Order: C-alpha cells, then structure tokens, then sequence
C-alpha cells in the first residue's frame, strides 16, 4: 500500500527516510512518550515510535509521536508533511498546499467499499474494553485528563446521509466506555451536531479512526467547504477512490487500514468535564476545565500491532502549527481569489504562533483596481474575517510580490518596515474571534469577538506606479557579474558555505 | 589590548579564527562591500581587504564587518564583546550591563599625550584628493562614495564643556569635502544649533576612523546630552584614554586612530547627500537630499592604516547590533529611573530594530495596582519624548517568563498575549523616525506618530500573578523526568 494511503506503510517511509527512531524499551504514557515528542517538536529530530509502553493490553497500543512536525534539515523540512501526501521530501510549502488545494475544482471520486481490511483483525466489545485501562498518554502535567484523540478522525453524517465530515477535535477519556471533547462553532462537526440536536430524536452515529491514510488526515485539518465530504475531496486529490469497510456496530465507514476504530455515538443531551489542555498557542491555563461534548464507545476494532499517533502540541513546532494555520492559509488564498482579491499566495508564518496570515498581493493587479489602502484593507478583512477559514486567524499581513510569504524572516521584514502602526492597519471589533488565543479567553475583551486587525505591508507607490526601492541586501544591491565573482571565489578565499542538503 | 586599541582588536579577530585576510586585488567600487554584505548575511568571519585597487600611499586596508554576528550559538556576539574586554562567549545582558556600568560612575577624563601611531602620516590640502583614494561604493544605487559607516565624528559646544563622539553616515562631495546626515535629535546636530545661533564660524571638527572599539561602542550609543563620551568611555574601561591634539585644531583624537581627517562642519553651507542603502534594508535609488557639508584640511593615518567600513542593510550588521542594542540599554535605564519596573530592553533584530520589548518585574508591576491602559501610557509618554527612544516605535511590554534576548519568545509573547487594538496605545503627537520606509515614504507624516505600546502581559499579571503554564518541555513535565529525557536522549538514538 502506498504510504500516503496507508498509516502502516506512513511508518516504513519514516524509517527508509531515517525519519524515525524506534524506542523499544519501556516508555511510560504518564508524561515520558509526550515529552520525548514534545523534546522532538521543539528541536525537529526524527519522529518517536514507541514500541513498548507500559500499561499496553493485548496489542492497544503502541505511538507515534510527532507525525506531521518538522525536520532539522532546511531542505527537506516539510518531508514528513510531503510523505502525507505522495509528494517528494524536497517539497515546498507552495507545492504541499496546491496538493491540499487540487481537489478543489476537480469532480469528487466516491470512496469504494470493501469487505474487510486490517482495522477488523482485532475486536472488543463495551464488556472486554476499559478506555481508564489502556495506555492512553498524560501530555501535559496539568491536564484535566488523559488525550487519546489528538490525532484521529471523527466521522459523522448529516440526518439525511448527504455530507460525512471527517475532522480533527480533541477528545480525552471520561470513564471506561465514554469519552468528552471540543465541538465547537465554527467547526463542521459542530454544525452535523447541531443537525442531530435540532431533529431531537438520536444521539449522533459516530467513529473514530487513529492511524487512517495520512492524505485523509490532512484533509481531516483543512477546512474545505461546508457540505463536502472530505473522503471525495481526498479520492480527487490522489486520483484514488478510498477502500472503506463498514462499522460492526452503525452504517458508518472507516479507512480499511484503519490503525484503531472507536464506534459509538456523540450525544445530543451528556456533556461531562473537558480540559484543560496544553494547546496550539503553547499554553495551558490548569484552573480551566469546562462542559464538554460526550461520546460513548460502543466497540474497538484494531489492526495487530495497532500503532495510535499523537501530536504532543504545544510552543513551537507540532502538527497544530504545520497543519492547522497553513492549511487554513490555502483556504483562505482560494477564498481571496474566488472574491476577485489579487491574492497568489498565503501563508502563517511560525513566529505568529499560527494567528496572522500572510497574503501575498499581485501588485500589477491592484494597480489596475485604482484603490486605496483604507478600502482594500476593509475588502480583505470583510471577506476573510466572515468566513470560517478566517476564523482562527486575528492578523492579515499585506505584503506585495518581492515577499516570499512561506518565509517568516521576510514577513516580519515587510511588516515592521512597511506596516505604519495605527495609520496602516483596520481593526475588525465585530467578527467571530478565536477564544483559544490567551488574549481573547483569557484577555480584557470578549473571548469570542473582535480581536482582529488588517496590517497593511504594502507600500504607497505600489497601489499607483510601482516599487520605487531596491532591497539592500547582496541579491538587489550588486550587479549580477559581481555577485556570481564573490559566489565562485567564496571558499577560495576562506570563507565557508551551507550545504543546501545539510545545514539545519 | 583590543578594546584601547584598533590594531590590537584586529590581531584578537585574528587569535578568534574570525578573520579571512584577501590579499589579492579587491575593487572598492562595490566588491569589498559585496563580500561584506555576504558576510552579514551569513554571520561568516570578518574580511580583512589588505589590497584595494587604487591604495595610494597606504591610504588605506578595509576591514568589513567589524560589529556583526558569528555563525556559532556559544560566541554568536563575540566580535562585540571583543570591542569591551569580555569573553567571546559573552551574553547581551552582560554586553548592555558593560556599556551602561558607567552612568553611576565619576568620569575619567582622557590624558592627552604628545604624539602616537595616527601622526606617523600627514596629508595637507595640496597632497590628498578624497576622489583618488579607494573609498568604497557599498550599493550600487547608493548617490556617492560613503568614506564612513564606523569612524567617529569629534565636535564640541562653543563654550568647550562638551565634546561628542558620534557615528553619522558621510560620503565624498569632492577632492576637499563630504556631505554627511546631521539630524535632530542626535548630539552632532545639537553641537551644530549651538554653533548656527553663535553665529560666528563653522564648526571644528575631526573624523577618526579605527578608534578604540570600547569608544566606537559609546559612539553608537545615545548617553545623555551634555555628558563628553571620552569620560564615559574612561569609566567603562576603568582606565584614561590617551588623546593627541589635531595638527590644524584644538580638538583630541584617540592616539591609536588609524586615519583621521581634520577640519569643518559648515554652520551655512550644504550639499547633495545619498541615497544610502540603510538599517532597514532599503535604498530609494530617486532619493538625494541636501545634506550638511564638511570640509577636510589635513589627514593623519598609521603605516598600513585599516578603515573600518559597514556594509548596512537587511540582517544583520552594525546597524542592529550596535544601533538598536545600545538604544534597548538606554531605555532600561531611562525607565528604571523613571520608577518604571523594567529588568531587561532589547530591539528584536526580526523587528529590523524598529521594536525595544521591556522586560517587567511583576512582582512591582502588582505593588503598583495599576492597569494596562494606564501602564501602557506611562511607558510610552517617559520613552517616545526621550532621544532613547527616537528610532523604535513599538515598545513591546513582557512579564518575567519571557528572555527579551531572544527574539521568538518576543514573537511569541506579541502574538499570543497583546489582542491587537485593545491592548495597545497608539502615539501620534511624538517624535517619528523618517528613515523608517513606512515614516519617509509612507502615508503619513515623516516626522511624527506612528508609534505604539503593545502590551503582551496577561490580565492577572496586574493582579494576582502569571495563571498559566507553557505547553513547553521546560514548563509542562517535572524536573525528574525532564532530567531522565535529557540523560538518556543519545541513548534512544536522537542526536
Ligand atoms: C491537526 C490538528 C487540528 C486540530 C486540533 C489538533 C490537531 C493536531 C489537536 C492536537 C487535537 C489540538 C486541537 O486544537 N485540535 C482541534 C482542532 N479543531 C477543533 O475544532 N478542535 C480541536 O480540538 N483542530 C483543527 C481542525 O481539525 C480544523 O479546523 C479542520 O478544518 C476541522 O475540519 P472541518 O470542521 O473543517 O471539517
Ligand atoms: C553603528 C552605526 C550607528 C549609526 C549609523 C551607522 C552605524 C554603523 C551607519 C552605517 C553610518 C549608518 C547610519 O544610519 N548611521 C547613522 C546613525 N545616526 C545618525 O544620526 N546618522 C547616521 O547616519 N547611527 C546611530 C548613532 O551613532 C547613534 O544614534 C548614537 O547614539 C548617536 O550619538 P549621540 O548623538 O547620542 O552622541
Ligand atoms: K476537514
Ligand atoms: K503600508
Ligand atoms: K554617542
Ligand atoms: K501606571
Ligand atoms: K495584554
Ligand atoms: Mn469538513
Ligand atoms: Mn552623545
């Protein structure tokens, strides 16, 4: 099986990329496998496989810490999101999110049903499982329990069968057979959620698959649009129809290479205590737990050996920051350019701890619009900030074509050298804000809206004639017989240089 | 030693492995400056060009790069530390803490001394052309030949109780005379108002380059008006710098300047001046200005005189370490003495040194029952109405937990704990730095406004202290375990 349509076969890429480390002495799922992934995330080594952690039953579970994080090398640090998606290692930021952005005019291709797959080899029902039992991880010391799901795919359907949504949301273990988590406006399991509470009649059919076929994992964190079943998203996307066997217990379908499955129900009525957990922006507040959705586990079915991935999330660099902000960046690229904004790139830059995008303006473009920067400002944020692709993003940087937007070091440039604070930027006080950020749940204003700000990097003259500088940096500021001198004399004359392939 | 001495501090780069010595032809029309800028680019060692085209008579060995960074983490600021007696492996806060350990301290004034290395050479008006010696053009729009990016301007008041020592830009207008920025609100511009409402002859002046590294540091430096930089210089070094007056003025140049130029700042006159390719790295190639004018009557210089030279731009060169560190120490003590509970300053280079973020002492900040709104204002009204505080514009407020040192855990703080609008104070009837392209070539005012406070300290920091902890491996596992990770990392097969 390929390894961006099979988690099995994910792990073997990892390891013939020498990717992976694999740690077969005992681990405990108290804190140590989360802080050797968490140790990983902040310094990009190789993904944790831990082989052996105390605590695991009759094959549930080993983990794979670190799935969709970064490595140490500049030239294949996006290697891990890359093998997500049959992309080479080598591959840009750009080229990761055409791919997530391909299936977007592309017909769906339906997902093909199988009879069985590796995710039946194995079996409880509610009398053999206790979820208080397994070897779930504890994180983070101070959360409010321990997070199972931080990174499988809930499933759920529409009442009338037409839209299935996979997603990512957190959930953590409430007792032996329930579990409560975050489902939360905007977000779509929310919205089939609210379809279900409003019926009245029955709690939400559901499952949740760990280990599924890593391009349907990144689709799982991309917003695309509301209504579209993401298993024909990603079937367009790697010109495959997805093998997906039926649930034992409902009429649900899940990945046939499915790691581990949970069956059960979301409930239209229970909540139980949720959080706190050390989350995306890199905090976690220990005096906040809060009502949370419940789901009750019916049946397990895992593969032997079954393998459950875990994103150890927290300050930089896990899959919250790789895949949530920049996969909410493609979005929202495609939503600017569908208004007729000249948008041809965007991206979050790192340093804003996923909170600001980047959009990179076709300046040729925008001169032809004869605006100025109050009015495209306001155009921009009145479109992004009223979508939910915008919904987690609270700054807009405007940077115009010198500007690799997939390069942080270039953002900041441009907005502390472009950007004049106050005169050159919109506040946005009556749009949806994203309550998760410290400065809005934890902050003077209300968590849930406003917040929100237009930055305007680009400069007066390129909204009429044109850029009127030249960078002073050695690309802009020398011409090109000198520059290719100094390059070919470098090591002669004893100075050294990066190996393209080596340098972290 | 290195920090007395130019020479000294060359031959320490050399003892560091820092140094790349070019013996072969180098052309100071835009080659040296290349190999510089490449250099800051990289953090790669500092070139020495020992064999410029057109070296006539000694004038003069280019060393690039002389402030800039290392490409090691453990000695990332030794090329500064070297300017100051410190160990190579030397932090920011002990670099900033060397260069404000003088401002409670008596001055030493200088010892004035008969003679030294900068007068083994003379050039009077009939033997030296400014446009025949190997000044280097540093960017290929740049509208002269700027001669100096790390000499020292000397000038002092009318009534002799004030002599400044400066870095301002200067490039050649022809055989005689330069053109150079002399600005509000800086000391040299001050010195000439004094001289302009005298009324009654041009400025003395004297340009040094290749002065003692300690002195070049305090040249960058915006310590107080009125206080004579040699004496400050004294104090930092515990020891007297030694002077020897110019041949043509009364004024004193460090004994051991490489190359030093005597002579006038015009109280009248003017000329074209740039464009430069500048600290926030652009140049606007439409872009001449008039500018003040000197005038050059005598050159003195050592045997095999070395012109330090900055080829400023984007990261990183002198322009961030030196300009905005050393601005980030002036504010810490400004705020300090205006009863403000700041521990630390520093200007992010990310921020292209337009930011300083304050480090609070909370526990003080919660002794003083304020709020932001309140605390924002106060910061801002004592730092953007002081000289200090002219170049930045967002001051950046951050609680204990977070190392203004280091530039992603500012980024951090900003992005994660100041909601945009409701947490900052925007200032508009302040003092506003032109040279900033949003200021000079932006949609506003060049000089005025444009300034803010963005607090990043959390509500209960205020209050009743920090309610969170970082989802980090410092902050999120306990020590034990921390400790057993770190202890058996290489064991697990991580490097
Ligand atoms: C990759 C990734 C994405 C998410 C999450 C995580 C990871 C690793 C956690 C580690 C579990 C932390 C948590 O913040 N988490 C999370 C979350 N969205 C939520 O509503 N709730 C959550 O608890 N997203 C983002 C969502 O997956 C995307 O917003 C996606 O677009 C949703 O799909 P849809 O509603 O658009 O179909
Ligand atoms: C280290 C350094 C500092 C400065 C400069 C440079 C270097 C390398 C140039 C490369 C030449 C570029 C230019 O931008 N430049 C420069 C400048 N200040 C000016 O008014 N004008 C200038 O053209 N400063 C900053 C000043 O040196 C400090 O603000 C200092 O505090 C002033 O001294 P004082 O007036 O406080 O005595
Ligand atoms: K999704
Ligand atoms: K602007
Ligand atoms: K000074
Ligand atoms: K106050
Ligand atoms: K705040
Ligand atoms: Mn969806
Ligand atoms: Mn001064």
């Amino acid at each position: 099986q390929p390894a961006h349509l099979c988690f099995r076969s994910f792990v073997e890429a990892l390891k013939v990329d020498n990717d992976l480390v694999e740690i077969n002495t005992p681990i405990d799922p108290n804190l140590e496998a989360a802080a050797i992934t968490r140790r990983v995330c902040e310094t990009n080594d190789k993904a944790p496989l831990f082989n052996n952690l105390i605590g695991m039953k009759n094959g549930l579970f080993r983990i794979l810490g670190a799935p969709g994080s970064l490595r140490k090398s500049s030239a294949d640090r996006y290697g891990r999101l890359a093998r997500h998606l049959a992309l080479p290692p080598t591959a840009s930021m750009r080229e990761i999110l055409d791919k997530m952005l391909s299936a977007s005019d592309m017909p769906p291709i339906p997902p093909t049903i199988v009879p069985t797959g590796p995710c039946k080899e194995n079996s409880l029902d509610d009398s053999e499982f206790d979820l208080t039992e397994l070897p779930v991880p504890l994180i983070h010391k101070s959360d409010g329990g321990k997070y199972i799901q931080t990174y499988g795919m809930h499933i759920v359907q529409s009442p009338d069968g037409t839209w299935t949504n996979w997603s990512i949301a957190r959930a953590m273990v409430h007792d032996k057979n329930h579990l409560t988590g975050l489902v939360i406006p905007p977000q779509h399991i929310w919205q089939i959620h609210q379809m279900w509470k409003k019926e009245g009649r029955s709690d939400v059919p559901w499952a949740l698959a760990f280990g599924v076929p890593p391009a349907a994992i990144m689709a799982s964190s991309m917003p695309i649009p509301d209504g579209v079943t993401e298993a024909g998203y990603v079937g367009a996307m790697t010109g495959s129809s997805l093998e997906l066997v039926k649930c034992d217990t409902n009429d649900l379908y899940v990945p046939a290479t499915s790691e581990i499955v949970l069956e059960g129900t979301l409930s239209i009525s229970e909540t139980g205590p949720e959080g706190p957990f050390g989350e995306m922006h890199g905090y976690i507040f220990p005096g906040d737990t809060h009502l949370g959705a419940k789901y009750k586990v019916n049946r397990i079915t895992y593969r032997n050996n079954a393998i459950m991935p875990m994103s150890s999330c927290g300050r930089l660099t896990d899959e919250t920051h790789t895949m949530i902000g920049s996969l909410a960046a493609a979005e929202i690229r495609k939503l600017c350019q569908q208004n007729d904004l000249p948008i041809t790139d965007a991206f979050a830059p790192f340093e804003s701890q996923v909170t600001w995008v980047a959009l990179r303006v076709d300046t040729e473009k925008l001169r032809a619009m004869k605006t100025t920067s109050e009015g495209f400002r306001k155009r921009v944020g009145d479109v992004v900030f009223n979508h939910k692709a915008g919904y987690m993003i609270h700054r807009l940087v405007l940077v115009g074509d010198d500007i690799d937007v997939y390069e942080g070091k270039d953002v900041l440039w441009a907005f502390s050298t472009r950007c004049r604070p106050g005169m050159d930027e919109t506040l946005f006080e009556d749009v949806p804000g994203f309550w998760l950020i410290p400065y809005m749940g934890h902050g003077n204003g209300p968590a849930h809206r406003g917040g929100k700000v237009v930055s305007d990097a680009l400069m007066p003259t390129e909204y009429t004639t044109g850029r009127n500088w030249e960078a002073a940096d050695f690309n802009q500021s020398y011409p090109e017989d000198l520059k290719q001198k100094v390059l070919d004399n470098w090591t002669k004359m004893g100075f050294s240089n990066l190996e393209h392939h080596h340098h972290h």
